[PDB]
């Protein structure tokens, strides 16, 4: 639960 | 790319 | 400033 | 449950 997999997931589908 | 999308995407660890 | 914070606030609405 | 609150959440905890 951390700010480094928001930025991955927002990388991902954004 | 949707915030309700990638918050239920970050349930499990958070 | 903890993404476990922010996604605790935000699971009111999501 | 928007990019919008996680914004106004990060401008006022971060």
């Amino acid at each position: 639960c951390t700010f480094a997999n928001l930025w991955r997931l927002l990388a991902q589908n954004c």
